[PDB]
């Protein structure tokens, strides 16, 4: 049985992301949100970004549920380390998280720093953590861009043992920008969780640039990986982190057993959408307002059990596809009610008490026509 | 080097899904669409529905270029078959496409008749089928329900192995239901081409339930598929159809080569979603107005450089990232403009600047600040 956690990076890499950023008490209502939808973890921000950062991750992590993971985001030095932990120190459960790239690229045309160096630093930082947190606190190493550490991607392992040796607890490869295909960033955690086994936890992060972020996340899964890095409403950079709520359904359809209120889902959704003005689409998976419709019919229960994954009310939403005998269904529709009372009228006859039930129903407007009423016109 | 054929159906899948279904000349406008897209494949309709899309079928089929497959839907019976063909005859490349239940449920539960009874009617469709088109002409079978034929896998190798010798060119493998994970359902298509091999070409058709239709095409084609059915701005039942663009540019990223017109992705999109009254979500991959921002900055060539898998220009679009000095970005790019020119001025001389910026832009509204004044401005 695999143990799967969900951990919300909305209030950081989300948030970051937006074009109106949130301020305190937004922040506040968005955690409590991930509280009330059980996810398994929380990161709270960047806290040495700037100080109203820092007071908001302190804010946080005072407010954070005992048991539940507190995760700050730093770079790979000791100065901005020990302010994370500033920031973080008083959640029951604090997570340090840091990050340096790993990528060819990075390391060669960004840094400009030799292999042997990059191990270092990381080495370095980790331990310098691990001196700082004391045993018992989790610690989370990011190796930044591993999506595209392609050419050396042996280099990658000796990066993530080199970070679980000198401490860390939880290895999280981030596909940082979307390029390929899942199976490429797939096989690639595959190899790492062969080298890592049971030394840390693998965690990923994907981006959604080509629309195939829930994808790879779901697939890591299958190779190892024990943590998903995602965010509400697909927030984040660019196209956005991993979306939660297609991730958690995903999960559960497969068979897996998450944490996740999953009738949560819907009114979180509602609730992240006012608060930053990005509408729902009525197309989008899980939660848009006509993934439920099934019209096809038209153009010539059943629907409902052969072609639904999950039912509306198990994310929360109520079920809007009611039989109605007011438009391009509404003919047949009544053609069946009489069928069912065994009352015997002509196809006229139909097509009148068609129109009928559309006139009573602009009449107190509108369109609410009951079976009783519609069986008294007939007969 | 791997043939990959883009098969729209927005005319069909897309259309009949919709709130609002097209009239003829607005299905006149969305094929010429398709034919600017150079997609390799139009499927025009279902013409046995109605009167009307048998005429646009037939009105389509006419339009349809030389050379330019054209496709029509049709049940697995011998006169709706031949409706069909009447649709399409005169079209200069017509596709025949029929189609028939192959999962467990829909055979045990929905047809209520045996294995031997199913694959006879594949047989005597397919074959029915060539006996009125003749041999030059390409037919195509879906297996209806698919990826869910799980409990009775074995038997869809027989149902489509007994479509290809009835005369099937493609076979067509829908996920009707995103119900699970793309390598479920790519493992189900690898095992279907190690038995169909090169005897005939593996289309695939994916709906987005769970988020994942787009990876799970794009995976197909490692296993061996050459056609993918898709749609624009991923219309289509409930979720939508695999989205054409994300498809698209994720097999050319992957370094595949596909005939799509790129540069036409996002004029595309935007006459869609005017037609369907669906706005582009901000994040939506590909296309969405967001999606080319790396805002994650202002919180503390570089990130168009390291945090991009192609332009804007690539798609169709304008490049809106530039370089302004009215905003949060505002004063830092005073200070830059100010050191390449070599004039130095004080912390406080950039924060004045920075405030007669905003205030020239207000008048002469909005925010349209060359460098060249601004030079002017300090000295
Ligand atoms: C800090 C890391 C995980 C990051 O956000 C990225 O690589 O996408
Ligand atoms: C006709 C077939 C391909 C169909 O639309 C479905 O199975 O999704
Ligand atoms: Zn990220
Ligand atoms: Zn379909």
């Amino acid at each position: 049985p695999k143990t799967i956690h969900i951990q919300d990076v909305t209030l950081r890499d989300g948030n970051q992301a937006l074009k109106r950023p949130w301020t305190i008490d937004e922040k506040i209502e968005v955690f409590d949100l991930l509280v009330e939808l059980n996810v398994d973890g929380i990161e709270v921000g960047f806290p040495s970004s700037n100080e109203t950062e820092f007071h908001t991750c302190q804010v946080l992590s005072k407010r954070a549920p005992k048991g539940k993971p507190i995760a700050a985001l730093s770079r790979a030095n000791q100065n901005e380390i020990a302010v994370t932990w500033e920031a973080i120190q008083k959640a029951d459960c604090p997570r340090m998280h840091i990050v340096y790239p790993v990528s060819d690229f990075s390391i060669k045309h960004v840094l400009k720093i030799s292999e042997k160096e990059v191990l270092q630093k990381i080495r370095n930082s980790i331990s310098f953590a691990r001196s700082i947190v004391g045993p018992g606190i989790e610690i989370q190493f990011s190796g930044e861009h591993f999506g595209d550490a392609i050419e050396n991607f042996a280099f990658t392992k000796e990066a993530f043992l080199t970070a679980i040796e000198a401490g860390a607890n939880i290895i999280n490869l981030p596909n940082t920008v979307e390029r390929y295909r899942p199976m490429v960033f797939v096989n690639m955690v595959k190899e790492i969780k062969d080298v890592v086994k049971d030394k840390a936890i693998i965690s990923i992060h994907t981006h959604n640039d080509l629309g195939m972020a829930t994808a790879t996340s779901v697939e890591s899964v299958y190779v190892g990986a024990e943590q998903i890095e995602v965010a509400l409403n697909g927030l984040g950079e660019r196209a956005g982190n991993t979306n939660l709520y297609e991730t958690a359904i995903a999960l559960h359809q497969n068979g897996e057993n998450l944490n996740i209120n999953f009738q949560r889902i819907y009114p979180t959704a509602k609730r992240i959408s006012e608060l930053t003005g990005i509408p729902i689409g009525e197309k989008t998976p899980i939660i848009g307002e006509d993934i439920f419709s099934h019209r096809s019919g038209i153009h010539q229960h059943q629907s409902k059990g052969a072609y639904r994954t999950f039912s509306p009310e198990f994310v929360g939403r109520m079920d809007k596809e009611t039989i109605s005998f007011t438009n391009q269904s509404g003919h047949k529709a009544i053609e069946f009610l009489l069928h069912q009372r065994g009352i015997q009228v002509s196809k006229e006859g139909i097509h009148h008490l068609f129109s009928l039930a559309k006139s009573i129903s602009s009449r107190e407007n509108n369109r609410e026509i009951t079976e009783a009423e519609l069986v008294a016109l007939s007969q």
